């Protein structure tokens, strides 16, 4: 028999190790009685391709952080450093010489304690585990350590803040509703990406289906005209639309198919 490796190429999140510090995020009861129709946060920059390791949870969190330096007003605008959160949550949980993924909860970790550089200066490279040994190759650009000017310049954009929204439809809402994006996890069944079919809907999952893998993305969206969250994948915009994709409100509310929802703020 040969126990099949669970996949990382492509996905890489694990569920959170609980932690009953964990903030709420608490949306204004005026927001939740009031919610809109349609959320539409798609922001300008376009999606990234995490390509063939494990990182989608530094995929997701780097697209919160470049979406909030927006709303913050802040510049330059920068692609932040995927590998630079990826390696550094291999630092907590897991090995960064392996392709193990991640717990979202320690991307925010590296955002809050050391931040994150800009991508140009800790460029992304998607060189795999080679697949005999399941270890990064010498040189492969995810098991390399940052320089430590890399470090320095990563301390400029930590977060302040962190919060875990509850799996509720009108509390993902209300936070959509006031501006800010979401990263959360979730469990990827062959109905969605078997043969690489990828529908832009992704299909609600039956117990026929089969579990390939835990992935993490954005969710920057909603629309209540057919009742599905607007999603940021990190796998290229040459799958869904631009590389977008809409997930039914009964997929995201289910305890058993997502979890790990996680609101980030930087203050001042
Ligand atoms: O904005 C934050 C700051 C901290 N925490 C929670 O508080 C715990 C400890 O965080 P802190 O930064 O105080 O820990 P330290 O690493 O400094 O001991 C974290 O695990 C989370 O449960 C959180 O949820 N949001």
């Amino acid at each position: 028999t040969v126990l099949k490796r669970r996949k990382k190429s492509g996905y890489g999140y694990i569920p959170d190790i609980a932690d009953i510090r964990d903030f709420s995020y608490t949306p204004e009861k005026s927001v939740i009685a009031a919610l809109p129709p349609k959320v539409d946060l798609t922001p300008p920059f376009q999606v990234y391709d995490q390509g063939r390791i494990g990182s989608c949870t530094a995929n997701a969190l780097a697209a919160a952080i470049q979406f909030e330096r927006i709303h913050d007003k802040q510049s330059p605008e920068f692609i932040p450093s995927r590998l630079f959160i990826y390696y550094n949550e291999r630092k907590i949980e897991g090995h960064v010489n392996y392709d193990s993924g991640a717990m979202i909860r320690d991307g925010i970790k590296v955002l809050h304690k050391l931040g994150v550089c800009p991508e140009k200066e800790w460029p992304y490279g998607d060189t795999p585990a080679d697949p005999r040994t399941e270890e990064f190759p010498p040189g492969a650009p995810a098991s390399k350590k940052p320089s430590d000017q890399c470090y320095k310049d990563a301390q400029n954009y930590k977060i302040t803040e962190y919060s875990r929204v509850a799996q509720d439809i009108d509390h993902l809402k209300a936070c959509l509703a006031v501006g800010s994006p979401f990263v959360f996890g979730f469990s990827v069944y062959n109905s969605w990406v078997g043969n690489n079919s990828l529908p832009v809907r992704i299909p609600l999952p039956t117990k026929n289906d089969t579990l390939e893998g835990g992935h993490a993305v954005l969710c920057v969206g909603y629309d209540d005209e057919i009742r599905h969250f607007r999603i940021r994948n990190s796998w290229g915009n040459n799958v869904g639309e631009d590389g977008y994709f809409w997930m039914p409100y009964e997929y995201i509310s289910n305890t058993q198919l997502a979890d790990d929802f996680w609101v980030i703020k930087t203050v001042r």
